């Protein structure tokens, strides 16, 4: 199901540069070092934290635009979260400028697609247990990726893939 | 599953303040009052309203754009209609605006997520009945929201909440 | 469950109609000469294009804009494929311009939605075979379209609908 969907506009050239330090997170300054339109970077980047927090409902609830950052896998963005913001286990993002930007952020909870490393039975206990692959277990919940981060990590257990959300 | 998607784009600059009498409902216009920036909240609307007519995908087939109304809870843009456009029991929607705006609108339909309070033999025999909630009997059907309120009411039932859409 | 997203945003006046031979399709260029307004059209199949090959994010594999075609039923886009990108049976897309073309397209995996005509023993060795209609056998499979459609037509059967797909 889709849990928001969230989309924004902005003017690339009335974006400053000067912005990159409020926004970005640590591995998102890391990506705009290496990136030759740095000025695209952040009008882009601003502009899915925009959309992601519009997605979201809620907007600043009390989070920051450093708690989301943008990554890269191929040429795509992806959703790196460092909060709890609901239980969403996938983001459907895309982005696009010619002088305005324009993001889109689509928020999806599917079942299952979580994947958990750990004892059969620990799991049995307190989850529905779907499938068995190389990477895990395959189980559904509804709990945030961070909280189930910290109750696995408890035990000895460990989230493999949260969807395809990155954490931390 | 998804209904339909619209997307729409225009010039906030070279939409007229006097289609206001045109465009927008009587909540929108009450709404329209209280707003400080005049230009954009008729943009916007009218983005809004374009948006969702491309969902469909029929287009304006006996609607009017004062059939469809956008109105706020919180800060993000809640789908209110007059009329009967179809079976999808969400509309998640967005809207941003710099010097262009831009509106996007996502028809869903969720099985269930469908409000009714009354006598649990009456909904049995007609209806899938899922859950018992404070706010009444979960539904499933594929009832279009005036159809169903007025099914309901001709007996001792009514009609609580209707996915996330508003109705009249 | 939704496969991918994709969003495109292009300045209409700096698209070239000398671009139209590059990225339309035969069937498109059919649709081109009855335009009246050709920028926006060149620039609005362009920006379906680039919004396609975002949603399935590994880009142009080894593809051509050709290989996807934007028809038309009613007033909105439709899309054809001539190859195979994916199992995906649904695809969701909206045009919009007014100076700048925004182009949208959601791609879905529903479950079924698959209509094939032929043999009731041959189909139900092979598939999950759902419902009987009008048209045809409602299967599901994950099969890409161009597959699917091979494998049938070695056999008595025929594909008669995919999702909301056109095949060639």
């Amino acid at each position: 199901m889709i849990v928001g969907v969230g989309i924004d506009v902005l003017e690339v050239e009335r974006v400053p540069e000067k912005f990159a330090e409020r926004i970005l997170g640590e591995s998102e300054k890391r990506l705009f070092l290496t990136r030759k339109r740095r000025r695209e970077f952040i009008a882009g980047r601003f502009a899915l934290k925009e959309a992601f927090f519009k997605a979201l409902g809620t907007g600043l609830n009390g989070h920051s635009f450093t708690d989301v950052e943008f990554l890269e896998s191929n040429g795509k963005p992806v959703l790196c979260v460092h909060k709890d913001f609901g239980f969403f286990n996938y983001a459907h993002v895309s982005l696009s400028h010619d002088r305005f930007a324009v993001a889109l952020v689509v928020l999806e909870k599917r079942k299952g697609d979580i994947i958990v490393e750990g004892d059969e039975s620990f799991l049995r206990k307190r989850f529905e247990v779907l499938e068995r692959s190389v990477e895990g277990w395959e189980i559904e919940t509804s709990l945030p990726p961070f909280t189930l981060k910290k109750l696995l990590e408890s035990s000895g257990c460990r989230l493999v893939r949260y969807g395809n959300i990155l954490i931390g």
